[PDB]
């Protein structure tokens, strides 16, 4: 089973199309796409988002990573427009080793939705993403 | 048994939080949230908006009010981008007694949605409306 | 009106109203609305949309016609924010004859949702088509 440390080094070097692995697990040919990042989504980490209980914790922040839905060692955007998370495991593995510990110390941190800039690493927030939720969303499959 | 009109006396007085209560009908402890407005939301007053017939009217404006579903005594926010209704008791009760009455004199009448000012009573748009309404399409539970 | 051309032709010289026509067949009394542009949906051409499977073709382009959900022979959109796609057919009948060809030459094509110009033809953009497309994924009916 594809690691996501061997599908990051994969699109890196141009073995791979980020949209052929889930962003989310490593697996390889998802059936669908992330919305939101370059990257496919596999049906077990897509079912993860809709099967949430509760999307945000007590103080308003997502109780899951905007990436894989991991609810450990979130990452809080301090954008009170977003209040979206990610988990250091994503920041290490798609951005770089270190991300996580800097992140950490950044006082305001802002996430991989709210920075200008749209790559860092293999995290690439789509140009589309408004348009792929909208797409996202319409779909019952 | 909490009503919507004890729940905003406390809210207002700083007793409980809006999220401890449904928006839409006053119960304690919802199991969701509404999107666009601070506030919980309950099981059954969340069914109402996914099981809604028709959503628009034949003059092109929403069949429903956007914090508790209702269709009776409806105001029609004068937007033609926007088009939502509110309401006579989610205005006399969140915003506050004679509320209706000033709105139907107003020339024209800008719903809670469109106007710059973010709080009326203890109707609260959301700073984060848009990430939380991806939020509430997202889920299938 | 039962055909497309026939429904195109009653709009336009003040016959019928939009909404009582499907924007993607032409069929009478549609039971619902298309949320992007001034149209009915009737139940099985808004069912095409909630059963497509793929969303996005291999280069990352839409998979289907915003208007209609078949197609065949799309039209891209240029713009990277949007990569919605129209079908021949759906800019020969509500835009009218040579559009689809013009359109195959033009260096780039913007789409429908894209245009500064909200009217070409019947095909209307609505102008709260953001709401409408929230009340569109609002139901689960
Ligand atoms: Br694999
Ligand atoms: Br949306
Ligand atoms: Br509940
Ligand atoms: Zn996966
Ligand atoms: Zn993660
Ligand atoms: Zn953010
Ligand atoms: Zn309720
Ligand atoms: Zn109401
Ligand atoms: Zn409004
Ligand atoms: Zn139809
Ligand atoms: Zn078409
Ligand atoms: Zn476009």
């Amino acid at each position: 089973d594809q690691s996501r440390e061997q599908m990051a080094s994969d699109v890196a070097n141009n073995k791979s199309s980020l949209e052929d692995g889930c962003l989310s697990c490593g697996r390889k040919n998802p059936v669908s796409f992330h919305p939101l990042f370059e990257g496919g989504l596999c049906q077990t980490c897509r079912d993860r988002f809709l099967e949430l209980f509760y999307m945000y914790d007590d103080d308003g922040y997502q109780s899951y990573c905007t990436v894989c839905c991991e609810g450990r060692e979130l990452l809080l955007c301090s954008n009170t427009s977003c209040c979206r998370c990610f988990c250091v495991e994503c920041l290490e593995v798609l951005v770089g080793t270190g991300t996580a510990a800097e992140a950490k110390l950044q006082e305001p941190w802002s996430c991989y939705m709210c920075l200008p800039q749209r790559c860092h690493g293999v995290l690439r927030r789509r140009k589309d993403w408004n348009v792929r939720l909208q797409a996202f969303f319409t779909s019952d499959t």
